């Protein structure tokens, strides 16, 4: 039949949003499958850090985040 | 045993802005071979759109198609 | 059972907004679709199908009173 | 040694994104100067530089833009 997920993808991207299915786990009450699709906005920033180990990376990663955050409110 | 913990600090922040943080893992190395992340911040999305069915991916099919119907009331 | 009364009953409680939109165009099969929107955060969205306006109406609140169950 | 503001500069100007250098007031934890370096490339990437000197601090933020942009 008509492919939903494929046409979804092409007018999201075309209105700049972002897809994401989550598989539920639980089901309806009447024992159906369930999930969700979310729509998000194109993300505000991307920030970068490095380090010795990937933990000092991600670490430094966060710094770069939270100063970027106290100054763009 | 301290430092300042970023991590921490920067998932309060995001929170009370608003924001989801995702960390990714870097493949390639600095020049002078030291590890990547990129932390990505992204908002709380603008819908939640949901679908049932028999298997996963008619609820898949489903949630898409829902979620078309929802686009077009906002664009 | 009345799925849009106990949607709206949960909703008052809860204190977000329950807002349906009857879409006019039919779905591929021919039949009356319907959109739920609740207020909530992130905001939630629902869709329901009939042979009449008010059934879509009906299975869309139902959906949207098992979208809530997934979110606690 | 080798110029990374200017070089970051000129990839600005051929890849059409601009840099803007922001001097944070306050210290990093261990009383280092502190530097944030935005490209308005979509997403904008954002880059974290520290030194001795504000000057040694954005060196450093333009030095990881160029680490950042071989990866996006």
């Amino acid at each position: 039949g008509i492919d939903y997920i494929k046409l979804l993808g092409e007018i999201a991207t075309e209105n700049q949003f972002e897809v994401t299915y989550v598989d539920i786990e639980e089901k309806t009450f009447s024992g159906q499958f369930q999930c969700l699709v979310q729509l998000s906005t194109l993300p505000v920033g991307v920030c970068h850090g490095s380090g010795p180990t990937a933990a000092d990376a991600q670490r430094h990663a966060a710094q770069n985040a939270l100063e970027y955050l106290k100054i763009m409110t």
